[PDB]
């Protein structure tokens, strides 16, 4: 059946990553869930080049100190994107 494209899904995932880093109310699980979908999404160079700002945020959470898990999942995901891009 039809399903939304990676970039369409990315709109949600990127937003969840950002909501998970709310200073007022951070939510690690929210980031992890977004990261894990993003980790399986085909963010190949076609999508990656039009979504460089996402890669920019992924670099921020890979060093996240307020929650270790966020940094780990961001890392596993971010590295996987490099394995699909150019």
């Amino acid at each position: 059946a039809a399903s939304p494209s990676v970039e369409e899904k990315l709109q949600k995932l990127h937003s969840e990553i950002k909501f998970a880093l709310k200073v007022d109310s951070p939510d690690v699980k929210r980031c992890l869930n977004a990261l894990e979908e993003l980790g399986t999404l085909q963010v190949t160079s076609q999508i990656l080049q039009k979504n460089t700002d996402v890669v920019a945020t992924l670099k921020k959470i890979r060093r996240y100190k307020a929650n270790k898990d966020v940094m780990e999942k961001a890392a596993e995901v971010y590295t996987r994107l490099k394995s699909r891009g150019s």
